[PDB]
């Protein structure tokens, strides 16, 4: 049971979704000219995957442009640094990862929108599991996961309701990998695997003045099909959320937003600051 490469892929892919919905969010606050954006997100959950109760922890910076690119067109392009962890009985893993995130944003007119979302990132997960009496095994995987969204929303009214829904598609190519350090160390082979997201929600922006905005946001979010991270060697989430942009003046904006994301036997904090700077 090596399970423990299984979960923090698996915790590296569901934070990785989060990554992109922070670049997408970015499409829509968009005025005039173009903007650059430093962000830090923080990650905290619980996991049981099957039996095996986890906690993830994650931090990931990123740095991001974007810009109107024509009378009704958006584009973001981010790159993103993050360190995350994975806990278990007997085993823990921390993943590094490095990617970049992309979305255009087509506007049809003020009646609503669609978005496209792709994004590359490499990953590595090093893994060490107590195997015995002061014995551990350490290993190290590499993986790519990409995804690709799209995503339609409408604009729906006293402050602004968006409702907003698509799909994300998740290819996870994982090599093979092999543990050092013990005698009852473990190899396993490589790994592609596809998954399908249903993706729908709600934002509920109210400015409080002619420099701040505070939202609101609720959603739902599916796996569609088998995301299986079990190297040979699907429930709904809610997710509740709050926001806040500001003006700082002088080309400045900060930026705060939290979220919760729920299932059984799931349960993910996750925060978000940014600074920004509009040209
Ligand atoms: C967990 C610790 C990590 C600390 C590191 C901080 C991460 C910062 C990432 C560094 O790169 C920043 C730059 O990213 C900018 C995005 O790329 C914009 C590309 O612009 C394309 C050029 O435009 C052509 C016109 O179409």
């Amino acid at each position: 049971a090596a399970t423990v490469y299984a979960d923090s892929t698996a915790a590296h892919a569901d934070m990785q979704g989060r990554r992109l919905k922070a670049v997408s969010d970015g499409l829509d606050h968009n005025g005039t000219g173009l903007r650059v954006i430093a962000q830090t997100q923080q990650d905290g959950g619980t996991w049981e995957q099957g039996g095996v109760e986890g906690k993830m922890r994650g931090s990931t910076q990123t740095v991001g442009i974007a810009a109107k690119t024509g009378e009704n067109t958006t584009a973001a392009a981010t790159l993103g640094m993050g360190r995350s962890t994975w806990s278990e009985n007997s085993a823990n893993a921390k993943t590094d990862s490095i990617s970049l995130f992309a979305g255009i944003r087509h506007d049809a007119g003020d009646i609503g929108y669609l978005k496209g979302l792709f994004s590359y990132g490499r990953y590595k997960n090093s893994i060490s599991r107590s195997t015995g009496a002061d014995e551990h095994a350490e290993g190290s995987v590499n993986g790519t996961l990409m995804q690709l969204g799209a995503l339609g929303g409408v604009n729906v009214p006293t402050g602004d309701l968006t409702v907003e829904g698509g799909l994300r598609y998740d290819l996870l190519k994982q090599d093979a990998f092999a543990e050092k350090g013990s005698a009852l160390g473990w190899s396993g082979n490589s790994l592609t695997e596809g998954t399908l997201v249903g993706l729908a929600g709600l934002k509920l922006s109210q400015p409080l003045s002619d420099k701040a905005v505070l939202f609101a946001t609720a959603g739902v979010e599916r796996d569609l099909n088998g995301r299986d991270y079990t190297v040979t060697g699907p429930h709904t989430r809610l997710v509740a959320g709050l926001g806040a942009d500001v003006e700082f003046g002088n080309g400045w904006n900060g930026l705060a937003r939290y979220s919760y994301a729920g299932s059984k036997q799931y349960g993910n904090h996750s925060g978000r600051v940014g600074v920004g700077y509009r040209f």
